[PDB]
DNA sequence: AAAAA
DNA sequence: TTTTTGC
DNA sequence: AAAAAC
């Protein structure tokens, strides 16, 4: 009776996936299209996987797919094949493809993305040992850290580790800004038990322009003094309070942020070398943009993209990590909470643990 | 690859 | 049919 | 440079 929306921001997606046999296959097919730079086919498989993740029951026949959006003929053929013998011949062919295998392996290194992975593949590299020992290749500072702490970074961060990191971040931050509000964002805020990193949003209601700018520098210098800072890259803010919206933009938000690798001592974890390398991201935003930043950094990636797609196509609004603009009313819409952003968009509030699209 | 214009 | 798909 | 980092 209730029609499933094509938008992830109009669906409740918890971590209880009843269709993992279908979505694991669709995620592999999407990933292969991402590698082949086939953006359209990639996004169609990501949308199909996302909608099946929201279902409160497992698909057991083709009749069960009736009325479900984002499931076209190609996707229904994949579902039919999995119903047939419990396997996807299409996803199995991708898992055995040499280009696909190399891309997964090379991009598993921190500092290596799609372009460097494609370059190494076309050069004839197939293993990380052959890449690392090559005398002609030159590695970025990020890739050097990626190879040095590879085993720790490839093993994902669990909840006791994320909590131990949260304690470290909070206690370092409130030492320099006692009124600062520190929120863990990303997957762990959505209820995940694991993650590739631990993300935090930091904001302060009373800090000055200089205090706000200096906090990430003070906190990382403090960790450097303790020999806990394994990698650090601080990106200064390019945030402009009244910036013009534009629907053609690239990647990262304009807030001050830092991409870190921290040394997490085993003694700090309440669950070898005695420590684990952990990827940590810290974002500092101005107090009045805290709701937009929290919403953008909570994710999931599919939830964020459908929020923006819904704002554009259904409400003639422009949304990003800093603001919400109404093109008809010609006004920016302010918000003190995520709930107020959802209400401006005319969406029922979706809890963070329901944003696992 | 799917759905809207 | 052509356009859009977060950004 | 691009590419990487979300
Ligand atoms: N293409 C992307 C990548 C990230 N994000 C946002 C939403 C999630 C947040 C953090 O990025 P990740 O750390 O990659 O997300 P994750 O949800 O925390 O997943 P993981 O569990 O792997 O750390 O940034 C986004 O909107 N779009
Ligand atoms: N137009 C250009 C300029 C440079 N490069 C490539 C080849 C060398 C590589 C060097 O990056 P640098 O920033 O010059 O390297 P680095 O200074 O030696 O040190 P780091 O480890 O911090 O990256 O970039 C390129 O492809 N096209
Ligand atoms: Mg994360
Ligand atoms: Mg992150
Ligand atoms: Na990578």
């Amino acid at each position: 009776v209730k029609k499933i929306s094509q938008y992830a921001c109009q669906r409740r997606t918890t971590l209880n996936n009843y269709n993992q046999l279908f979505t694991d296959a669709l995620d592999i097919l999407a990933e292969n299209d991402e590698l082949r730079e086939n953006e359209g086919s990639c996004l169609a498989f990501m949308r199909a996987s996302s909608v099946l993740k929201s279902l409160p029951f497992p698909i057991t026949s083709m009749k069960d797919t009736e009325g479900i959006p984002c499931l076209g003929d190609k996707v229904k053929s994949i579902i039919e094949g999995i119903i047939e013998d419990g396997e996807s011949s299409e996803a199995k062919a991708v898992l055995n493809d040499e280009r696909y295998k190399s891309f997964k392996l090379f991009t598993s290194v921190f500092g290596v993305g799609l372009k460097t992975a494609e370059k190494w593949f076309r050069m004839g590299f197939r293993t990380l040992s052959k890449i690392q020992s090559d005398k002609s290749l030159r590695f970025t500072q990020m890739q050097k850290a990626g190879f040095l702490y590879y085993e720790d970074l490839v093993s994902c961060v669990n909840r006791p580790e994320a909590e131990a990191v949260s304690m470290l971040v909070k206690e370092a931050v409130v030492t320099f800004l006692p009124d600062a509000l520190v929120t863990m964002t990303g997957g762990f805020r959505r209820g995940k038990m694991t993650g590739h990193d631990v993300d935090f949003l930091i904001t302060s209601p009373e800090a000055t322009e200089d205090e706000e700018q200096q906090l990430l520098h003070k906190v990382t210098d403090f960790w450097k003094q303790q020999g806990l800072l394994l990698y650090c890259d601080i990106l200064e803010s390019t945030f402009e309070k009244f910036k013009q919206p534009s629907r053609k933009v690239d990647a990262l938000d304009h807030f001050q942020k830092c991409f870190l690798i921290l040394k997490l001592d085993h003694g700090r974890v309440h669950s070898g070398k005695g420590w684990k390398a952990i990827r940590v991201d810290l974002v500092m935003c101005p107090y009045d943009r805290r709701a937009f930043a929290l919403l953008g950094w909570t994710g999931s990636r599919q939830f964020e993209r459908d929020l923006r797609r819904y704002a554009t196509h259904e409400r003639k609004m422009m949304l990003d990590n800093h603001a919400l603009y109404d093109r008809t009313k010609r006004v920016f819409l302010e918000a003190e909470s995520e709930e107020e952003i959802f209400a401006h968009l005319g969406l029922d509030y979706i809890e963070p643990w329901e944003r696992n699209a």
